[PDB]
């Protein structure tokens, strides 16, 4: 084993690789929904910057998750990253709700990655998950619930998502 | 012939006048849809205001290829430029229409010129027409076709045209 | 077709998505070199430091294409982004080496899309082409040769790993 | 009892006496490895700059459990501190792997501490062991690591030695 290793079950261990994976997955779906925001026929600046910064932000997650398998001696195993299942993404209000599904199941993942660790006892573990998982994806999810529920009210299609699209930029 | 001369054919040199004499027609046109926009009865100041600096940019680019004629040693030869095709441009929307097929119209005037350019062997002029001309081609005609797109989604006319107005000034 | 395509063949729109997926790759590669070279095993911060910079440096190509083909009116078909080949990569000299490998195949597929781009008389994409990846491509190539013959030169080894590392950093 | 005591166990009050002993002595083995390395004959100034500041480092982290103590209510007692094991230690590389070792004695102790916290139902306690002492325990052990790996790399033993030396100062 590492010569740093101590308190680190492989489960927790393999665990964090497949979430490394996740948050990339996360991260390459954000990217094309910035991208196609940015279509001469969607033209969506404001979702296209929002979707730009979430998708570097699953990307600094990813990255936290390779820097602390290093930390406590794992071994860090990168798979291939999915590309997201649909080229085009419809409305605002449609790719609003698909990244609050998806940061659902992301957080569901976390969660469970969090009960591998209080069950092998692994208070780092757990701590890392709480701290710089679970609180932001919260803020997250509340965030984008928000942001439906505005879009719904201003449109969500037509001149109502032109103004919404105007005040997230 | 002129002291500088070399390497510039003769198709190339007339088809650098027939350029000058389009970009100047363009100009004319945004000149006209500018001040169309600020008749009382039309009051579009973003409109006018997008429109006068169009104009602008295309006398602009008129006058470097009328130094490029000069820096090559042919001679330009300036012709009437004729008055724009309407008197009246109709809705914002119908303005953006009529500039995206005008500035597709030169986008096809200058690859023309870059094909007689390359077919010459003349790469400093394909240089000039890539780096000073195709390049800011592409890249209006994405704008006004973004513009497009967020003009049919707020309006295209009543309020929506007024808001999209307003974030154009 | 979209409002916006011109002269903009559906060969070089396909070869365009095939170099996005191809950058995002070499993104991936540069970032697994970069956390295995923070292995509390392994510990080269200069190593680490060049292949963060180089990952991200990557994912910016992959944007610009792009941001490429929304300017142009094709549409971004994005693939799965393969696995790098090896969970572990050797000594330093050994992953300069892969590096080295990986750019000129990188480089050898812009020239291809260089001669797709030509033979279809596209002289946008040839001009983004040399401008935004040829040029770097070269002088990353150089920059890599150069830093594998001061490798060799120091170590490749021990202690002239240890004091090249020290000044990449 | 304490005024302020509410939900402190006597056995985890004990293990925090315990635990500011041991935060004391490992202070004082690095004052004696900081000292060792200002020897005539050692001569380490990189080396003694490190152990110095990892000495205030212990003595800072017992200071922290003596002030929590008394936010509890429990009373300090303290005991004796040990003489380190060694009055000389050795090479940088031995001394380092000393330090690697004892870090992940106080890991290990902490860890049982928190299990003592945790089957007591005292979250107060095990936040504080998961921030203040868990987090750092970790960052510590895998800088040592990677020390190690990069003096086996340089050396361990002369002009890598020395030039390492002249890195950590
Ligand atoms: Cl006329
Ligand atoms: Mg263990
Ligand atoms: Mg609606
Ligand atoms: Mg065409
Ligand atoms: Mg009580």
């Amino acid at each position: 084993a590492s010569q740093v290793r101590q308190n680190y079950h492989e489960d927790c261990e393999a665990s964090i690789n497949k979430q490394i994976n996740m948050e990339l997955y996360a991260s390459y779906v954000y990217l094309s929904m910035a991208y196609y925001f940015e279509r001469d026929d969607v033209a969506l600046p404001g979702f296209a910057k929002f979707f730009k910064e979430s998708s570097d932000e699953e990307r600094e997650h990813a990255q936290t998750f390779m820097k602390y398998q290093n930390k406590r001696g794992g071994r860090i195993v990168l798979q291939q990253i999915a590309a997201p299942s649909m080229r085009e993404w419809g409305t605002g209000l449609e790719a609003l709700q698909a990244a609050l599904d998806l940061e659902k199941q992301v957080n569901q993942s976390l969660l469970e990655l969090h009960s591998t660790a209080s069950g092998n006892n692994d208070p780092h573990l757990t701590k890392l998950l709480e701290d710089e998982y679970l609180e932001e994806q919260v803020d997250s999810i509340k965030k984008i619930g928000d942001m439906i529920t505005k879009l719904k009210r201003a449109g969500p299609t037509g001149l109502g998502e032109y103004m919404f699209d105007k005040e997230l930029n």
